[PDB]
């Protein structure tokens, strides 16, 4: 389940999988993705997360709000650090792998 | 409030302000800052928003868990996009504004 | 050719290909790789595009220099926007094409 | 010249400076940026680091073309990773500096 490309790891990463690169040596890191979801307006004035000034923006369109999907990624420091991204040479490396489990 | 920069920007992002560039033209956009939270290791299992995968490896850690804060983007088709990143052309924009409210 | 994953896109791109996405509506926008190099010691003086304090530093080290293969963007403005990044929708979308030519 | 924010690392960057974060430690890593340029409709023939396709299409609109200004790093491997990007943690991150030089 090793040596692979970004985009397996991607592929890997949508079906909620644990991914890294061998690069990154043994430092316990690995990429998520957190799933994402459609909030009712009804809901929405209950989400703690948002700054109060994006949540009155976004009662105020009385609608249901989309959020999307987004990877992740669980730090050396062991932090989960939301909206992880791919670098140049994270893109482009073929040493992806497939954590088990 | 306007022609700033990326760091003028980002220094407003972490107040809670919500900021755009004038060339992203009239399309409704922004970019926010969702909050950090460490959560309980009594509380970690209710998460909803995890990977089993990664709920689990979490659980096992048998600790309090740090989640960063992070950029959002409130998008031209009105999603909220978790995890913004900035492009080159971004981090170099002299035209930031921080939105009224 | 089309409705690519980003995978698929990285793969291409590789190749020396041309992709974008169908959501990029025909604004002409494609983005492409640019190959790596390693420069010799003796070439790197003659450089033009490295900042002096950047090529005093390595001519210091007095060894060839490999400079990594990156991506790019023809955007929409007819620029050449170099290190192009994959925002969260772009590498999670599933609306890719390798552009002909 | 130290416990920086992004926005101050970015301002050193334009003004051709490097920049690293503590938190990076003593890898020798540091951001840079590399000048855009306007290159001639006529010097574009002699350029060896576009992909065949893409200076194909350029040629054929015969016009000077803009190339970008962009972020590169001096890697922890001792190479110049073009198009450098920064994740949620640097762009947040309050222990920039500037390198001396
Ligand atoms: N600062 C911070 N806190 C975090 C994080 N992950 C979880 N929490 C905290 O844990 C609470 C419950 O998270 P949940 O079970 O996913 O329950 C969430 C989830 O089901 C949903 N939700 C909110 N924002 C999103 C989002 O961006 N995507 C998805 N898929 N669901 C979301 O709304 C529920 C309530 O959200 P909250 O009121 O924010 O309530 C959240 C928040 O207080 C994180 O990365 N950062
Ligand atoms: N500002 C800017 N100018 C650009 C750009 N692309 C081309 N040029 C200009 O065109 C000259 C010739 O580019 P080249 O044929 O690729 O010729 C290049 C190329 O063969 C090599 N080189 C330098 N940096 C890199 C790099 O990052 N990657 C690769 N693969 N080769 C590089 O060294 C040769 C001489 O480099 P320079 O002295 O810089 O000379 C460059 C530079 O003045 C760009 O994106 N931005």
């Amino acid at each position: 389940n090793r040596k692979l490309n970004f985009g397996q790891a991607v592929e890997a990463l949508k079906k909620g999988k644990r991914v890294a690169r061998q690069g990154w040596n043994g430092k316990g890191m690995f990429i998520f993705q957190r799933p994402g979801d459609e909030l009712s307006k009804t809901f929405l004035p209950n989400v703690k997360s948002l700054p109060d000034a994006v949540k009155k923006f976004l009662m105020d369109q009385d609608r249901d709000i989309e959020f999307t999907p987004y990877f992740c990624m669980y730090s050396a420091s062991g932090d989960i650090v939301n909206g992880w991204l791919a670098s140049q040479t994270d893109m482009q490396a073929e040493d992806w792998f497939v954590l088990e489990d």
